[PDB]
């Protein structure tokens, strides 16, 4: 499968559409497709690459930073998240945690 991923940057009012394989992390695909996104650890242990789901789902089982409540609230670590449906996500959401 290949999923459609819509990247929305609310602060800058930008929107990017990318296609991501079901076995590729969102971050990687974005970069390959020409859209640089924030990151630091690239290992699911920080909050630099955080995004917030608008719609769709993902598999971010490799993540270790977010707690259950943050996950329920829709936050995703883009560096270790695989899309599991078409997804709409707001990027650059780190500041939202604090
Ligand atoms: S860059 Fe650290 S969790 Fe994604």
């Amino acid at each position: 499968a290949t999923f459609k991923v819509t990247l929305i940057n609310e602060a800058e009012g930008t929107k990017h559409e990318i296609e991501v394989p079901d076995d590729e992390y969102i971050l990687d695909a974005a970069e390959e497709q020409g859209y640089d996104l924030p990151f630091s650890c690239r290992a699911g242990a920080c909050s630099t690459c955080a995004g917030k789901l608008v719609s769709g789902t993902v598999d971010q089982s490799k993540q270790s930073f977010l707690d259950d409540d943050q996950i329920e609230a829709g936050y995703v670590l883009t560096c270790v998240a695989y899309p599991t449906s078409d997804v709409v996500i707001q990027t650059h959401k780190e500041e939202d945690l604090y």
